[PDB]
């Protein structure tokens, strides 16, 4: 094979994305080549061996917190890989954990697969499809060279949870929870592009805080961690092909 | 300068819900792959008339093939028909389900005044409101004062069924129509500012008593033709008018 020449991240948050894009020396596009009076926002550069571009949903018309949600992260990541054809998506964010699954605020995971906790749909075949499971591209030798932990991502458009939301996260022994990870493997199997996720953890699901609460009090604090993995994730990435990880 | 209408997009989540619509107008499937290669998505497009029309489904899913019904298709193929497809008006035709307390009855074909989200709840302050992403339908008076459709809220998520907390928020919402993909087919149209109006056939009662699967598929073919009925009347309504006009 090739080395891996193109990567894109899908960050839902600017300010997740920020760190990032001032580390590798990105550029803010002008040229709004994803579509015409959107929102979003896209940083590009090239570092060694790799072209990197970061696209986020950006800020809400209203007030311009960031379009978080499956919807707007879904979009992004189509227009980005047709636009620019990457060889691998790496899904930045962060997430709530299981405590009992081994999270602990501040640890960024990789992903081994993805689930939806919210797309509930009791007709057979159509069930499956909502919850629809998906395997993350494998990386066994990132894993182990940075040393990170691993589980099952669990995805839903609410930062809270519903009593049938864990009764779902329970059953499908999810260690984390996100806002959009499901739909960014769905329009990647959809475009057969191999996708990566890091998944930062805010917020203890399981634990003896309210969820908005604790997510905002740690997100500064988190958000440095995940740059600092999002980072040595580039590096490793860095003239190796996709099966060296 | 302005125009009369000259294209419309419709955005039908189920194939079967599609083909009553491309048999009457013999609209065609498109060949050329214009929303991109190496998807499911199947596009249908005719002249009828003054008006060129394009009906795009989300597709069957790879593994069943069922349709791959929920917000994140329907907002892919609604966005990807807006860049390619360059439509003036967009209708979001489909099934839903009803509540009688409303005024809602099976086989009813509504016309959406606004849209809202049951299941994005983000309990921080304008997160919340943004999660909610209420919008409304493009205003059609004539339209409406022409066909006689009843009016009412639509409420989407991505669950057929209804949680408790789901309850809780389409109550506290008002809305009469339950759907999958509406406020998701809104905010995609809405970013690209393109007029959006929605076609919802209740297929089942969510205060009724039968359950709502069984009931929805029950009901399926019969409202499908019913919803048939009601965009071939709005496409010919639509027809030689601007968008002021309706
Ligand atoms: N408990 C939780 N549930 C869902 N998403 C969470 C979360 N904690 C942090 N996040 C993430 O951070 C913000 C959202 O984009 C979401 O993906
Ligand atoms: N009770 C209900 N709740 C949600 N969507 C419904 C429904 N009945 C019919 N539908 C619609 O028909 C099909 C789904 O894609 C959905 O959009």
């Amino acid at each position: 094979l090739r080395p891996i020449s193109s990567v894109v991240f899908v960050i839902a948050m600017q300010a997740e994305a920020l760190p990032l894009v001032n580390k590798f020396g990105l550029s803010e596009t002008t040229d709004s080549p994803l579509g015409k009076g959107l929102p979003w926002v896209l940083y590009h550069g090239v570092h060694k061996d790799l072209r990197i571009n970061v696209v986020c949903p950006g800020r809400d018309a209203a007030l311009g917190i960031d379009s978080v949600g499956t919807v707007p992260a879904s979009l992004i990541t189509f227009a980005s890989i047709q636009a620019l054809k990457p060889d691998i998506i790496i899904n930045a964010g962060t997430c709530g954990g299981f405590k009992v699954k081994g999270a602990n605020i501040g640890d960024v995971f990789l992903v081994s697969d993805v689930v939806f906790h919210d797309r509930r749909i009791p007709i057979p075949m159509f069930d499956l499809y909502g919850v629809g499971l998906r395997q993350a591209f494998s990386t066994p030798n990132l894993l182990k060279e940075l040393n990170l932990k691993i589980g099952r991502l669990s995805t839903g458009d609410s930062l809270d949870m519903s009593t049938q939301d864990e009764t779902l996260i329970i059953a499908n022994d999810a260690t984390l929870k996100d806002m959009e990870g499901a739909a960014v493997a769905y329009v990647a199997d959809l475009l057969k592009i191999p996708v990566v996720f890091l998944k930062a953890v805010t917020d203890l699901v399981d634990g003896d805080k309210p969820t908005a609460e604790e997510f905002l009090q740690n997100l500064t604090v988190v958000t440095a961690a995940l740059e600092g993995t999002a980072t040595k994730v580039i590096n490793f990435i860095n003239g190796r092909n996709l099966s060296d990880l």
